[PDB]
């Protein structure tokens, strides 16, 4: 509060003296990266006659008697030296540089591109001008900022930490690579509503808001699934949506209340066809955005996502890990007895054959996975929107993709039978009567869409934040520019 006061008085002083501290219409001829690219092969002590007008943030400054030096940093992080010389700008201008410019200020420097005696690419200024007065100083080093401080002040983090910039450009590139992978395969991107009168498509608690236009309660979407399927009925052959979803989770990590989600739907394909596309897409995104399929991790290890990935069935692989065959006909009592013998804590809310089989598979198989693995053929009780298997009874055609031990993507053979889909919702109602506040409510308008006939299709889902976690090992609080904070 004392450092801020000195800079505030300096700003007020400049404004009164006529020196605009936040001027408008400053013309910048080059970005600092353009200056470094053009004169990269410039001799050590040479000097050009090229006039440039550059602007950047002063991050280092050192003043001598007649000659002042300053390191300007552009937004991307490119640095360039500015030389304010007594012979070049005059005494009155040089004195203002020492009195007015502090670390963090944005300044405009107009002069000639030279290379200092030490071979530093510099701008020999003939004029300088304040572009944005900084009332608060920059941190001394990015190591001094905690992680919660980077989240609360991402704007400061992007200035002082080069990796903060890299991750930001990385997310933009990964999302860009996901779209290119889907457009190469003929998928079109549509927009489905985010405010919905009934929020279906997933098992999650929704955010509720009141609409004054409609005088009813609206729900933030938990998934675009039910509206993307209406697009399939309408005639979209290959469709996807890469945008935000909202899930009202409570005191649970790895999942944020708001995250970006990719859902794709493709007609006349099964969950086998979407599993192949999902693997090729992830591997293509790694090539385009990361540059390798040998993913470097923060702990120094290297993770391999190349090649073909293993596939296993849930009931079959769970039976191998337990030594006892588990089938859809296995009783809930038998599953609870196996869990008690393994010292596994069934989370009170978990009940039923399907949820218990999934919890046992996660403990006995899922958590021990390291390489990318597909697990397919799920219990029918826990996959209401998934078509039943061709031959195997009691299971549905769904796969979950595990990369580095984390659930990354999921794919269905979509249930298009409207009579069976209504039966699944009746089973969801009975689960809701038992205490499951995440069960899916019956969406009548969605069933009406299926009753006009939906072609067979396969649908996928994958969180972008989860994808960034697999490719870079960084949590959602690092790959999102402004994560939510109290
Ligand atoms: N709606 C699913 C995504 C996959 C949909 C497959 N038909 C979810 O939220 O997990």
């Amino acid at each position: 509060p004392e450092q801020f006061r000195i800079r505030r008085d300096k700003r007020a002083r400049l404004l009164a003296e006529g020196y605009d501290p936040y001027p408008v219409a400053i013309e910048r001829t080059h970005t600092l990266a353009e200056i470094r690219a053009t004169y990269a092969d410039l001799p050590t002590d040479s000097a050009t006659e090229d006039i440039v007008g550059v602007a950047g943030r002063v991050v280092f400054a050192r003043n001598t008697g007649k000659l002042c030096f300053a390191t300007l940093q552009d937004g991307d992080g490119t640095q360039l030296q500015a030389m304010i010389s007594l012979d070049e700008v005059g005494r009155e201008s040089l004195d203002r540089w020492k009195a007015d410019v502090d670390i963090g200020d944005v300044v405009y420097v107009h002069g000639t591109v030279i290379s200092s005696r030490r071979g530093e690419l510099s701008v020999l200024a003939d004029s300088w001008r304040m572009a944005a007065k900084a009332l608060r100083p920059l941190p001394v080093a990015h190591k001094e900022m905690s992680e919660e401080s980077r989240v609360r002040q991402r704007y400061v983090d992007l200035i002082v930490r080069p990796q903060a910039r890299e991750v930001a450009r990385q997310r933009i590139a990964v999302i860009r690579a996901v779209r290119n992978a889907l457009e190469r395969r003929g998928f079109l991107e549509v927009e489905t509503p985010m405010l919905q009168t009934l929020a279906g498509g997933a098992a999650a608690r929704p955010f509720v808001t009141h609409s004054n236009a409609l005088d009813i309660d609206l729900y933030l979407r938990i998934a675009p699934e039910l509206f993307l399927k209406r697009c399939i009925v309408g005639g979209f052959d290959r469709v996807f949506e890469l945008n935000r979803v909202f899930r009202n989770e409570g005191s649970d990590s790895t999942h944020s209340p708001e995250f970006s989600m990719l859902e794709t739907y493709q007609t006349y394909g099964t969950y086998d066809d979407s599993a192949l596309i999902t693997r090729e897409l992830i591997q293509e995104v790694a090539d385009e955005a990361i540059g390798t399929r040998q993913l470097s991790m923060p702990d120094g290890s290297v993770y391999d996502i190349d090649g073909e990935w293993a596939t296993m069935e849930m009931y079959s692989s769970l039976s191998e890990a337990l030594g006892e065959q588990i089938t859809p006909e296995t009783t809930v009592a038998r599953l609870r007895d196996i869990a008690s013998g393994l010292d596994v804590e069934i989370d009170n809310s978990v009940f039923g054959h399907g949820k218990l089989v999934e919890e046992l598979w996660e403990h006995a198989v899922g958590n021990k996975l390291t390489a990318p693995t597909f697990v397919k053929d799920f219990p029918v009780e826990t996959t209401p929107l998934t078509r039943q298997h061709r031959s195997i009874p009691g299971v549905t055609e769904k796969w979950d993709l595990y990369v580095r031990g984390v659930e990354l993507a999921t794919g269905y053979s979509e249930l298009n039978d409207p009579v069976v889909q209504r039966d699944r919702f009746a089973d969801q109602a009975r689960a809701a009567a038992a205490g499951d506040d995440e069960a899916m409510q019956l969406d009548e308008d969605f069933l009406t869409a299926l009753e006009y006939g939906m072609p067979p299709c396969t649908g996928t889902g994958m969180g972008i934040d989860r994808l960034l976690m697999c490719l870079t090992g960084l949590s959602i609080r690092e790959t999102v520019l402004f994560p939510i904070v109290r």
